[PDB]
Formats: C-alpha cells, sequence, structure tokens
C-alpha cells in the first residue's frame, strides 16, 4: 500500500560445468536476464572464495550522502575510517535506528523505511559509505598475485568469476582497449552500511556490470530492462528536470534515487533482488539499476563488455554524440586495436569485431564523402591515439575523435568530428585540413585480417 515490491528479477543456479565459463555461461541466460535488466547467480556450493582480511588495517575516506527522492547527486570519482570503526559505527547506526539487534531487522522492513524515509521532507538521514577502485590501503576482496599465497588463494587466482580476471580474459573485449579507462576496467570496492545507496543509472558505454557481495548484510536491487531505458529517462525528466541538463565533463553526471513504484506507475518495468553474500548480479547494456544496503557489508563490482555487446557499444556512442555527452574511451579506437591484433584474437571474437568494423567502414567513408563535398581538400594522416583524450573532443559534441577530424590553423589545438565540420570556426572550409587515422585502404585489408582470422 504505502510501498509495494516489484517482482522478484531472474536467479540461475548454475552447476559447476555451466558456471565454469562466465562468458558462455552470461551468453546462455540472457535471452532471460535481458527482458529484465538484472539477474542474480547464485555459484556451485563450493564455489567459496576466500575472504579474509585484517578489519584494523584496511583504512579508507568515507563519502557522506544525504537520502531525499529527486534530490541530485554527483556519480563518484576516484576523514578516514577503518574497516572496524566503519563497521562499528554502521551497525551502531542500524541497531540505533530501530531499537533491535544490528542483524534481527527483517529486510522487507528496511526496503520499507527506506522508501518512507527518502520521500518524507521532515527526515533528515545522512550516511556514510567506501568506494573506490582497489589501493594498497585496501586492496580486492578477491585473491590477487604478488606474500606467499595460500592453497585456497591459488585455486581462485584465475577463476573466471575472479573480478579483477574478467577484464582481461579472452572473449572480453574491452580487453586491449591500451588507453588508460581505470575507473572503468578496474573492480570497485564498495563498502556499505544500512540505507546507503547507490542511485538510478546505467553504465558508461552501456557495458554490462557484475557485482559481487563479498560479505556482510544483504545489497537490495532495483533493475529495469534495456528496452525500457528511455521510458525511464522520459519518466524521471519529468520529475526531475533539473537531472537532465547539459554537464560540463564527466565528474558532474547527476543521479538520483527514485521509488520503484513511481517507474511502475508509469508503466516501466521494473525487477528487484535482494543480493546476498556469495552471490553475483548482473547487469545487462543499458539497462538501469539502483539500490541500498540492508546493512554493514563488502562488494566489488567490475564492467565488462562481451561480443554481444559491440552493436550496442557503437550505438550507445552514437547516442553520445546526439546528447553531447563525453565518452570514456574511443569505440573505433578499440575495433581498430583488436584489428591490429587479428591474429592472436578468439575467433568468435574476430568474427564479430569485423561485422562492426564493415559498418564503421561504411559510416566512415559516406561522411568523408560529405566532407570533401562541404570544400574541404586538405589532408593529413593524425596518430589521435597519442593525444590526451580531452585534447581529441569534438568541440561541439564532445564526441572522443580517433577516425577522423577537422581542424583549422585558425583554432590551434581544436577539433570537430565530421558530423560538425560547421561548427569550428568561421573561416572557409578550404581553410581545413582533414586529419585522418586511417586511408580506406588501410582499413579493408585491417578487416579481412579479421575475416581470415574468423575463417
Ligand atoms: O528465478 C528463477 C528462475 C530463473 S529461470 C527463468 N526466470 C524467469 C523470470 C524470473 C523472474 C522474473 C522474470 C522472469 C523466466 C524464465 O523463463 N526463466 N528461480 O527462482
Ligand atoms: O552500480 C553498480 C552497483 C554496485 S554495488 C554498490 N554500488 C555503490 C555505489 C555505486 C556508484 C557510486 C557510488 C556507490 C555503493 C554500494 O554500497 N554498492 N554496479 O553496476
Ligand atoms: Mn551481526
Ligand atoms: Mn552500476
Ligand atoms: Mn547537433
Ligand atoms: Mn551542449
Ligand atoms: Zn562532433
Ligand atoms: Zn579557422
Amino acid at each position: 500500500s504505502m510501498f509495494l515490491p516489484p517482482p522478484e528479477c531472474p536467479v540461475f543456479e548454475p552447476s559447476w560445468e555451466e558456471f565454469a565459463d562466465p562468458f558462455a555461461f552470461i551468453h546462455k541466460i540472457r535471452p532471460i536476464a535481458e527482458q529484465t535488466g538484472i539477474c542474480k547467480v547464485r555459484p556451485p556450493p563450493d564455489w567459496q572464495p576466500p575472504f579474509a582480511c585484517d578489519v584494523d588495517k584496511l583504512h579508507f575516506t568515507p563519502r557522506i550522502q544525504r537520502l531525499n527522492e529527486l534530490e541530485a547527486q554527483t556519480r563518484v570519482k576516484l576523514r578516514d575510517y577503518t574497516l572496524r570503526t566503519f563497521g562499528e559505527m554502521a551497525d551502531a547506526f542500524k541497531s540505533d535506528y530501530f531499537n533491535m539487534p544490528v542483524h534481527m531487522v527483517p529486510t522487507e522492513l528496511v526496503e520499507k523505511e527506506f522508501w518512507r524515509l527518502v520521500s518524507t521532507i521532515e527526515e533528515d538521514v545522512t550516511v556514510e559509505y567506501g568506494a573506490d577502485i582497489a589501493s594498497k590501503e585496501f586492496g580486492s576482496g578477491f585473491p590477487v598475485r604478488d606474500i606467499k599465497l595460500s592453497p585456497e588463494e591459488e585455486e581462485y587466482l584465475d577463476s573466471g568469476w575472479n573480478l579483477n580476471n574478467m577484464p582481461v580474459m579472452e572473449q572480453s573485449v574491452l580487453a586491449h582497449i591500451t588507453a588508460d579507462i581505470c575507473g572503468m576496467k578496474l573492480p570497485w570496492l564498495y563498502v556499505g552500511m544500512c540505507f546507503s545507496s547507490f542511485c538510478w543509472h546505467i553504465e558508461d558505454h552501456w557495458s554490462y556490470s557484475i557485482n559481487y557481495l563479498h560479505w556482510g548484510e544483504p545489497k537490495t536491487w532495483y533493475g529495469v530492462p534495456g528496452y525500457a531505458a528511455e521510458q525511464l529517462e522520459n519518466v524521471m525528466k519529468k520529475l526531475a528536470p533539473e537531472l537532465f541538463v547539459s554537464q560540463p565533463d564527466l565528474l558532474h553526471q547527476l543521479v538520483t534515487i527514485m521509488n520503484p513504484n513511481t517507474l511502475m506507475t508509469h508503466e516501466v518495468p521494473v525487477y528487484r533482488t535482494n543480493q546476498c553474500a556469495g552471490e553475483f548480479v548482473i547487469t545487462f547494456p543499458r539497462a538501469y539499476h539502483s539500490g541500498f544496503n540492508q546493512g554493514f557489508n563488502f562488494a566489488e563490482a567490475v564492467n565488462f563488455c562481451t561480443v554481444d555487446w559491440l552493436p550496442l557499444g557503437r550505438q550507445c556512442v552514437e547516442h553520445y554524440r546526439l546528447l553531447h555527452r563525453y565518452c570514456v574511451f574511443s569505440h573505433d579506437e578499440m575495433i581498430c586495436k583488436m584489428a591490429s591484433k587479428a591474429d592472436v584474437l578468439d575467433v568468435v571474437v574476430a568474427s564479430t569485431v569485423q561485422k562492426d568494423m564493415a559498418i564503421m567502414i561504411e559510416d566512415e567513408k559516406a561522411l568523408r564523402e560529405t566532407v570533401r563535398k562541404l570544400g574541404v581538400i586538405d589532408s593529413e594522416r593524425m596518430d589521435f591515439e597519442l593525444l590526451p583524450d580531452d585534447e581529441r573532443q569534438c568541440v561541439k559534441c564532445k564526441t572522443t575523435c580517433f577516425m577522423s577530424a577537422i581542424s583549422c590553423s585558425c583554432k590551434p589545438g581544436l577539433l570537430v568530428c565530421l558530423h560538425h565540420v560547421k561548427e569550428l570556426c568561421s573561416c572557409p572550409p578550404y581553410k581545413y585540413k582533414l586529419r585522418y587515422r586511417y586511408t580506406l585502404d588501410d582499413l579493408y585489408p585491417m578487416m579481412n585480417a579479421l575475416k581470415l582470422r574468423a575463417e
């Protein structure tokens, strides 16, 4: 009546055989889980990675969070608690809030109460949490190579479900991005407390995320299937238009808390789950998700990109251009890097990259014909990958240039992508230069190498 819990998302319990290869598994469940946006995966009973830490030596800087529905919050960027003193604070907070033993409050009640307090103007609840990538002060919850590791640790060093390994596996596509994308390719560590919350969002470049709860009280999730992303955005834009104003950069992305019943009222499908310790949650491309912690806990999450995702990745960058949103990396640069390594690619990867590259090349061909017809005649090869990211964004749409751009000696260092030739300066186009990474004659052999590898 006050809060009606969304229907449960799918839960999978793979056999060790099914589980072993995360990429095969995710591909298998995809027709089901992409309809719900998120799903939960329970590992085989004896898949049990070792969790061991000195709570007195793990330190982190706490972030502070107000809990008001529809209020703007800023996406996190990469004071001090130890894990012990954070834990003591967190447990006392929850215990005091409910006047109940810290681990005896029903999950249904915490959820109900979360949605009450965020919607009540009178209530001014603030909580704290940890969020950052692994560091010497607070390392991964999974085993990593370095000290003498136990045999138990050794066993899980190379697991496909060890989140440190996920990015660099063979069927991962984000693997050999040579660009610095630490915030995206490295796992994030999250230390939660009762009500600490992550606002509604999708992943950068519409990637997947895989999320593991190492220990502690459950994490409550809400998820929306990718097909309803724009429906959700329209609902939010109606209720919180200030979140949709143009953002100056990626450090000023605005996100918010919003009751899933509000989405369900507006015919947006929403699913829920309680993720418990030892369980995975997977989010699918462009699947909006949000959630909050039931209590003191420790989670680890990483983005990843399969071959299934490649065409969506291209669509996402198109979408970013139309919205004038900054990119985390150049999709075309990633594609060309993979083509340049065609001989060592997994063959299914090679086949899928070939297809995206074909689209890339035909789009590039047409764009170059168009700018030639606008009077741009001079050209010069340019190694875009050498430029700092913030030195090769299109002045107009902020896209990260790689295949080509237009420059003018009138505006030293400024670039526009080929969609925005008219947005650079008032000089006539014959003053312009087409800067290009590859000629069309360079590109066809690169694509052919992929075809040969794919056989
Ligand atoms: O969750 C399961 C069965 C997982 S397999 C499964 N799940 C759903 C499904 C589940 C939740 C929401 C929407 C669809 C539909 C289907 O055809 N198969 N175990 O408890
Ligand atoms: O988005 C997710 C869920 C990861 S689980 C999580 N995320 C945050 C969080 C997320 C973003 C910024 C700040 C905190 C806090 C927390 O306690 N848990 N994976 O795709
Ligand atoms: Mn306890
Ligand atoms: Mn996320
Ligand atoms: Mn425009
Ligand atoms: Mn703008
Ligand atoms: Zn542009
Ligand atoms: Zn000029």
